[PDB]
């Protein structure tokens, strides 16, 4: 039977001289035996949800802290390090930011002179969530997701830049805003990220590498590269993750892994495994020798990674899920961590501390 995680050496203690250890967090998982894990083995954590823009400014000048407040008073009562997710995403973020003042969507605009007016108000708007957020907060977050998810993962225009509300509206200058407005309030020491998933294959690599030089090229400032590392057993390789890591900070940027889970599946993730019981030995072998490479790697690159960060804690609980019940007609399970639904440890488990 393989002890619980509170009984194994702890990761971050595993891996202090190389970059914190983090988990993606609800306020609901800081107690219990989720509490107990996290307290045990990490050192650094984000929220999951709760500070989104949607969970913290659900209506126009209605800020919701309760959620994010619990987080950060967990981080600092634990003498935790703490990412900010995020200052800007196109999902889970209110739609009164992209409403014009008669209340309409801004996109749907067609005057020119208004859609340049409806600009000036979203970034105002963003401005102003963000010197909220960042003024409250300043103290305690050690990162900042200051921009999530705004490069696309093809080539819709030419500077690959997802068009989502916030591109439709202003361009890429939601971006620029968003940096200098963290800065502006959160301080010259203040680690300003950018985050992304498939950060490890192109063209989305290249067109973020383009974005972050153009970037620090007009002197906007970014300090670091978020790699959420959503990733399989088989895919990306270890080469594509360690050039893309080098490529940042070959630009003098940081590294950080910031959503780390090593599905079960390939994409689409069917056929799934109907339940947890239902999964192979075989196939939590296969991941923990994907976890054992990963890490390996991961070291290899200390000198310029400084936190690596799994979304969420044991295989109870995972977006991947979801996921996987969305192509198996409501069933499936996943299992991308390395303690299990019981929060006992996992064959990666061992290929890690080791
Ligand atoms: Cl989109
Ligand atoms: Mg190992
Ligand atoms: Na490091």
């Amino acid at each position: 039977v393989q002890p619980f995680a509170a009984q194994v050496a702890s990761l971050a203690d595993r891996y202090e001289e190389s970059f914190d250890i983090g988990a993606a967090v609800e306020p609901h998982q800081l107690n219990g035996r989720q509490g107990k894990v996290l307290k045990h083995h990490y050192n650094s954590i984000v929220a999951e949800n709760a500070m989104k823009p949607i969970s913290l400014q659900p209506e126009e000048g209605v800020f919701t802290w309760d959620g994010a407040d619990a987080i950060v008073e967990f981080a600092r009562k634990n003498n935790m390090n703490l990412r900010f997710h995020t200052l800007v995403w196109h999902n889970q973020v209110p739609d009164w930011f992209f409403l014009d003042e008669e209340g309409n969507p801004m996109v749907e605009e067609t005057n020119e002179a208004k859609r340049q007016a409806n600009k000036e108000l979203l970034l105002e708007r963003l401005e102003t969530h963000i010197k909220t957020v960042v003024e409250r907060y300043k103290d305690d977050v050690t990162a900042w997701d200051v921009v999530n998810e705004v490069v696309d993962d093809g080539t819709p225009n030419e500077r690959g830049l997802r068009e989502s509300v916030w591109y439709q509206i202003t361009g890429d200058e939601y971006i620029r805003v968003a940096f200098e407005t963290a800065r502006k309030y959160a301080g010259e020491d203040a680690k300003l990220f950018i985050n992304d998933y498939n950060t490890e294959v192109t063209p989305k690599r290249d067109h973020l590498y383009n974005l972050v030089q153009d970037l620090l090229a007009d002197g906007v400032p970014i300090d670091g590269v978020g790699h959420q590392a959503h990733i399989q057993i088989d895919w990306p390789t270890i080469d594509e993750i360690r050039t893309s890591m080098e490529m940042f900070a070959g630009l003098g940027l940081d590294n950080q892994v910031t959503e780390l889970d090593v599905s079960l599946y390939g994409w689409p993730p069917r056929p799934a495994f109907p339940t947890y019981d239902a999964i192979p030995q075989e196939r939590f072998q296969a991941q923990a020798d994907r976890y054992n490479q990963l890490f390996e790697l991961y070291e290899e690159l200390d000198a310029d990674l400084s936190s690596v960060t799994f979304w969420g804690i044991a295989d109870n609980h995972t977006w991947l899920d979801d996921r996987a019940r969305e192509y198996n007609d409501g069933v499936g399970k996943d299992a991308p961590f390395v303690f299990d639904p019981n929060y006992r440890v996992k064959p990666a488990f061992w290929r890690i501390i080791d």
